[PDB]
């Protein structure tokens, strides 16, 4: 029909219609916002896409970007959700673009998906990401983006004008412009804009926030298990130098723009495949090219940025799984598998501790140890797996989070924190693991409505309780319903009284100290530690 | 009477017959165990007491060693009542012995009692160490010595003849040695001797543990509320030297130089020298003391840490414990908004000040680490917790921790180790509130105080102490305190590396609990190390 033809500033474009069990949204799959980024423009920056004459078959998902693929458990379910549903390409620079059947006749706000993968994989056209049902539900309009990932995304040869870094970020950045300039002739409303993201998207949310050329294309910011601040999401330019160079010789290709000129040369598949051979060590939740600390997007470390920062007038919507690193630990920790219970022994826990804890002294290790340690049961198996997967959870998303959400909160912004702790009914992976990372998503997109998926209806109930938490927080920076009063109230997270809200199938539950006692060391004495050996 | 009177090695002596409500017992007061170290005996080791002719009036107690003296609380209670209740006097080497009236036919263990207080302090003529009602209720004869402390004690000067250090644990081995030839004449078996002791009296025994001659001399050991691995029972050669050069200094002694230093100390006056005593600490301190055990390779042949790692420990029945709130009333001698009259809610500002007064001589990263440990992250500024968690802190670094580490030394090494924790407020206690169960009150359970028909004590308060008194002989007995064929009562298991089983000691049955603050005394004695010999 003619709700399908919509006319954006460089051409046509003809969408489809998607059913939702509660009515129909208007999908435009596969946008252009970027020239394609292929042989001189591979490592680059990207250029915005030049008009196009006809329209454009905005019907379906474009390409994904080249990426590592997760081979570890062929065939199941709980690694091929994230693996990549359309074919690789270095020609993938483009966005998606949800709204209601009937196209909002006033400006309603907006939402900006940005995903995560380590910075090395993820693509926008995942099922978990579909925003049919969030777009049906509240009657917002959502928009989401591919951004290149890995060595395509974020090698770095700090200096040099041909490999600069943080290009994935700028990808980002062009489809956020595109936003502010075209999300108006689908009912989006340019003045709220609510980024969320999840791992490397959440991370990337807040790079945005301490990056003043992105701070005016958005107003609200959703990180959902990230954050910049992470011991794993950014990298000094000593080491991206490090890391692009090792690649160029394991790659046969090694000054700079003679290094970056033969690496163009190469196959995309080619450089994917030596990814993990560039890192310093044997490690666990650490990723080969993030963003680059260089003086550009990044004046200075995420961590200096957001002490001295003022953020006032910022609304912040911030929250962790119950079990963060629980399925990394499969990925290289001995005596870990998702197939056995993974009762590991204490020699393999002191050994695994060196693995979630790379890079760091023997005596920091030993503060690892004694805090993570039952001195009662040094041996038991049960726990050392459980201490071992908060170990990794806390260094690498939780106490990163909660270091973020105290300093935001206490310099200005209006912070709201969560603990998601609901078990999929369908969840694929072992019981040992918990609420893994990343399994929020389903709920926050609402994919339990989908009738092909065997959710329970009390897990409908619950997705539509977290739509209209982030559809509440989009629209006014609260999540809280204005409307009721009497249900339990969610309050901000601040420094001192720390309140946070546990989001499972019971009703709210407000609870104090995001593991409070773990962040302590982690964020506090650690760092003096290092500083002092 | 008959019994009153009894013939030493020495001499003769004459007793007294004490009243309990359940019966009688001799007691033979101030028996002169030593000749006395004054003027050019004084800092010296100590002597066999010459013989004497006639009878000596073994009926009331001897002087107390020159010590210092709390003044800061007084007429205070719950602090008069651990300063000198005699003469203070340099002649002050005396014993006391306990034994039952109708005088034990067959020979019976003896119990030997060292009493505590840093090193500085402390008399056995004190009241709440009467052995009246021990050895009634039970029938086991019971020994007291008083040792030099102080300078008086301790003071070294490692390498001289003049000052040797140590010599007042060698009053103590003196004291052993003559109840190793005379308890004989009370019915008390020399070879069934079980040393007991509080605080610095407990350091002594884990020190009479690690030293051999001492060996030969007891049998069984009682650490209550103290061991010798302890950050404040001893001290360095070097330290120790530095420690008493200065107190010649701040008495105007002009510093062989070591000969002279000496002689000039031997003719100061007594409280001369006790008036500047806690001036030669090296820096502002709590629960830290000025003359104490020096390492010198002589009492002590290495660090008691040391020593206690590979020692000779098998076939050895230790009893040892700590009470709830082993640091709280120690606060209130330098930790700045505490008191006994306040509330001592203090703000945290104070709170890390207080850390570095009761975690001295460490590195600012090492303070880190405590303030990260006892800290409640959740709750930072609460006064409340604040307050109870620099307690944790003294507590825990000064008695719980190197007890727990001594216990479990043992064990692994062959010793049969019972472990407990003493958590029953006194109804008569002088002390605030707050303060729980202070370090140094289950010593008026142990001996029986609640029996005295003069004090106040609760009705159950009677049935705890004779129970308390109970455990106590059948482990100076058998080495085990729990009754011997007792089917209905809650046992009391042995204390072990890995099991790590303790019980509580209160009003209510015998509750077995693991881990003697294991996550805590983990930071202590594995961590804390390691980053001080790191930075
Ligand atoms: C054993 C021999 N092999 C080893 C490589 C295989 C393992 C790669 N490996 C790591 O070592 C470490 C880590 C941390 N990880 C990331 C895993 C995280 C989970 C992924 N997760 C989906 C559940 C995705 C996700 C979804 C949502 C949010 C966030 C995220 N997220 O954060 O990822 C790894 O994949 C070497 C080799 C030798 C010759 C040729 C080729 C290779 N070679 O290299 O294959
Ligand atoms: C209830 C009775 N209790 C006594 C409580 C023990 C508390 C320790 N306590 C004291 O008793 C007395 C004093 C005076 N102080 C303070 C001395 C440290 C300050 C020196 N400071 C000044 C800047 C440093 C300095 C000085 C001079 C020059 C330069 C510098 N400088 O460099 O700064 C204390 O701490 C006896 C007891 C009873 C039974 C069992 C065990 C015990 N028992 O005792 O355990
Ligand atoms: C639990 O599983 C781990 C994971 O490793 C194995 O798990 C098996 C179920 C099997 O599928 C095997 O192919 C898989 O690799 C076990 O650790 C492994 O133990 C084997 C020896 O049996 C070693 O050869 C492997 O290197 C080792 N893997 C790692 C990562 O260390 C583990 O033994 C098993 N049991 C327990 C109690 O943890
Ligand atoms: C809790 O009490 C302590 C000391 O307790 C006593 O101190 C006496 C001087 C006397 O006033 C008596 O009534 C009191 O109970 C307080 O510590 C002291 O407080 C004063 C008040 O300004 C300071 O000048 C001192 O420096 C300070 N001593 C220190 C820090 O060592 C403490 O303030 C008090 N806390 C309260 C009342 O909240
Ligand atoms: C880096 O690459 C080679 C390595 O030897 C070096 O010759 C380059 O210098 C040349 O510089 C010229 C000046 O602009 C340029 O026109 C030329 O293209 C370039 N050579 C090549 C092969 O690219 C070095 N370039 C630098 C340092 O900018
Ligand atoms: C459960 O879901 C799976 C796939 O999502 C489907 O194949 C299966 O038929 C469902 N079960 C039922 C009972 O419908
Ligand atoms: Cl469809
Ligand atoms: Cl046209
Ligand atoms: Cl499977
Ligand atoms: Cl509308
Ligand atoms: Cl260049
Ligand atoms: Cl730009
Ligand atoms: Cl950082
Ligand atoms: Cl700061
Ligand atoms: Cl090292
Ligand atoms: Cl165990
Ligand atoms: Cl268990
Ligand atoms: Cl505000
Ligand atoms: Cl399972
Ligand atoms: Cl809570
Ligand atoms: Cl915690
Ligand atoms: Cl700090
Ligand atoms: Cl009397
Ligand atoms: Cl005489
Ligand atoms: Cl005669
Ligand atoms: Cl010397
Ligand atoms: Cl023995
Ligand atoms: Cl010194
Ligand atoms: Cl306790
Ligand atoms: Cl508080
Ligand atoms: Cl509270
Ligand atoms: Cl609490
Ligand atoms: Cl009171
Ligand atoms: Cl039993
Ligand atoms: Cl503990």
């Amino acid at each position: 029909d003619a709700e399908l033809l919509v006319t954006v500033r460089g051409g046509r474009l003809r969408g489809i219609r998607l059913k939702t069990p509660g009515g129909p949204v208007s999908a435009f799959l596969g946008i252009p916002f970027a020239e394609p980024p292929m042989g001189p423009r591979r490592f680059l920056p990207p250029e915005p896409k030049q008009p196009w004459s006809g329209v454009v078959d905005a019907t379906t998902f474009q390409s994904v970007c080249y990426q590592y693929v997760d081979t570890l458990y062929p065939g199941f379910e709980g690694t091929e959700m994230w693996n990549p549903n359309r074919e690789l390409s270095e020609d993938c620079l483009y966005l998606n673009v949800w709204t209601p059947y009937p196209r909002p006749t006033s400006p309603t706000p907006v939402l900006v998906w940005i995903y995560g993968g380590g910075f090395y994989s993820g693509a926008s056209s995942l099922d978990v990401y579909d925003g049919r049902f969030l777009v049906q539900a509240e009657r917002t309009v959502l928009v989401s983006m591919n951004y290149r990932v890995g060595a395509f995304g974020f090698l770095a040869l700090p200096g040099s004008r041909e490999a600069p870094g943080n290009v994935g970020l700028l990808d980002q950045r062009l489809a956020l412009q595109w936003v502010q300039e075209n999300v108006a002739a689908f009912g989006g409303d340019p003045t709220s804009v609510t980024l969320f993201g999840e791992s490397a998207g959440a991370a990337s949310v807040g790079m945005h926030l301490l990056s003043p050329p992105s701070r005016g294309l958005f107003h609200r910011a959703v990180l959902q298990s990230g954050a910049p601040n992470g011991p794993w999401a950014t990298v000094g330019m000593g080491e991206a130098r490090r890391r692009a160079t090792q690649l160029a010789h394991l790659v046969g290709c090694p000054n700079d723009t003679e290094l970056v000129a033969c690496l163009r040369t190469r196959p995309a598949q080619v450089l994917v495949n030596h990814e993990w051979h560039v890192l310093p060590q044997e490690s666990v939740f650490r990723f080969s090219f993030v963003p680059v600390v260089d003086g550009d997007f990044l004046s200075d470390t995420p961590e200096a940025l957001i002490n001295a920062g003022d953020f006032h007038g910022l609304q912040v919507l911030v929250g962790v799984v119950k079990d963060e690193g629980s399925y990394f630990l499969v990925y290289g920790a001995p005596g870990f598998s998702k197939d056995n219970e993974s009762l590991i022994s204490r020699a393999e826990f002191l050994a695994g501790v060196r693995v979630g804890v790379p890079q760091v002294s023997d005596l920091a290790a030993e503060a690892v140890v004694l805090h993570y340690t039952d001195w009662l049961h040094p041996e038991d198996p049960a726990r050392l797996r459980e201490a071992l997967s908060d170990v990794v959870g806390d260094h690498n998303v939780v106490c990163p989070v909660a270091q973020l959400a105290g300093r935001l909160a206490a310099q200005g912004a209006r912070v709201y924190a969560y603990v998601f702790e609901h078990r999929a009914s369908t969840l694929s992976w072992p019981l040992w693991m918990g609420v893994p990372h990343g399994y929020e998503i389903e709920f926050i997109f609402g994919i339990p409505l989908d009738p092909s998926r065997n959710y329970t209806a009390e897990e409908k109930i619950f997705a539509q309780r977290l739509m209209r938490y982030w559809a509440n927080f989009a629209r006014t920076g609260d999540p809280n319903e204005p409307r009721d009063p009497k249900a339990p109230q969610w309050p901000p997270y601040t420094a001192g009284a720390q309140q946070y809200v546990s989001l499972d199938l019971r009703p709210l539950e407000v609870r104090r100290g995001l593991r409070a006692q773990a962040c302590a060391f982690w964020n506090r004495f650690l760092p003096k530690l290092l500083s002092a050996t």
